[PDB]
């Protein structure tokens, strides 16, 4: 196989997708083949489609998904309101593992955060990450509260021996501001900060987003990913 | 001693103070002597003073602070930015043990979320709860994000055998939308939900707030907090 990263966030709206896109883009630009798997998508009622954002921003075509729920809520809650179970632990793991292939970076995007139920029964992105032996790249914010949320997340990760491939700040504010500037220093004392995506990065066109992405991550880290 | 409860949250701005005040108020009305403790207060240059708020809302006069930093930031950053050091682990613990007393509910309101550093090095409210043998009451929101945040907090508490006293939804909308309602249902499956304070509970005057506080909590749970 190749390298499987699960991409998780410290919450929702923290920039998970724009981060998958950005690393997919950067790794594509290093001649790495990228697949992005979003097993469970929610909020399709209002048009959430993270795989499509990825395809648009990053030109990834191996965009793989299992289920889509309309309600913009947690996967189990959306599934509840819709009357249909979540996927199985088995389809998630096998879907990801079949994606995996040597020379390919396979990015697995969760829904919300690390412990929200993704499959039946009660199985989380952390379990998935375990099952496929993937590290977790953690998307974090720059705002007040990120340090707790990040400490909590890395703790949860360590608890099941899921390695941490670092943090990405989903949205770097401009101007940074006292808190954000502080948090970036503080966050790097906890884990490697692979990039800080500028605020507004999700609105860029493909060509701009590609430039952004290549400039966002350390080139060697990216190339050293597979 | 009596009963010590650290009050944490899944984050910041989730309603730790209002809950502190609300549980204080419900406890006082049950005839329980309440002290509220805020070992680390940041944002004092903003006017942030949670003890003052808890005093204002619940009429608690047994308020006990230790460290105050002016900038509204994490204690560590607030401390560093002001040229100050964080308290030591035992300074916080000493403040709490000095309030602890039989028949008293001592509430220790954290700063931000459970794993915020309160004292050098990396000492958190979780560690403080081990030191004073306090259970933790987790203040959560009803909003998108919360089930992951609550599970992270509870897992983090269980990692140090810090028992969970339950959850309080710090702001509960009326009416509740699909998300809020579904979040409440799932929250109650994770732990006991001891109250859901109505949104804008902080704008209630003293006797409105005390009325809200008495209804918000199960009298039996409150009464059983202190012997
Ligand atoms: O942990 C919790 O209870 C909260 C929670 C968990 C997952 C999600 C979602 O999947 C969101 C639904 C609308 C956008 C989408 C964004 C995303 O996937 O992060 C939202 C909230
Ligand atoms: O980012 C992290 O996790 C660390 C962090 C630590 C403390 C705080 C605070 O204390 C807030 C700062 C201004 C109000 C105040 C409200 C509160 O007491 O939580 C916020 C974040």
């Amino acid at each position: 196989g190749g390298t499987i990263l699960v991409v998780t966030g410290t919450g929702t709206g923290v920039g998970k997708t724009v981060v998958c896109a950005a690393l997919a883009s950067a790794a594509r630009q290093a001649g790495i083949d990228v697949a992005v798997c979003k097993p469970v998508q929610t909020g399709t009622a209002r048009g959430d489609d993270d795989l499509a954002e990825v395809g648009r921003l990053a030109g990834v075509t191996q965009l793989a998904g299992l289920a889509r729920y309309p309600q913009p809520m947690a996967p189990a809650a959306a599934a509840e309101h819709a009357g249909m179970a979540l996927p199985a632990r088995d389809q998630i793991v096998r879907l990801i593992a079949d994606l995996d292939r040597p020379g390919r970076l396979t990015l697995v995007e969760g829904a919300g955060g690390l412990l929200v139920e993704l499959a039946e029964p009660g199985v989380t992105l952390r379990d998935v990450a375990v099952d496929v032996a993937a590290a977790a790249l953690v998307v974090v914010t720059a705002d007040l509260g990120t340090l707790n949320h990040t400490k909590l997340t890395l703790e949860a990760l360590a608890a099941q021996q899921v390695s941490c491939a670092g943090l990405v700040i989903g949205s770097w504010p401009d101007p940074p501001g006292l808190v954000a500037a502080s948090n970036r220093s503080a966050l790097a004392r906890i884990a490697m900060v692979r990039a800080a995506l500028p605020a507004g990065a999700a609105s860029l066109d493909a060509g701009d987003f590609a430039a952004m992405s290549a400039a966002a991550f350390d080139r060697n880290w990216v190339a050293g990913l597979v």
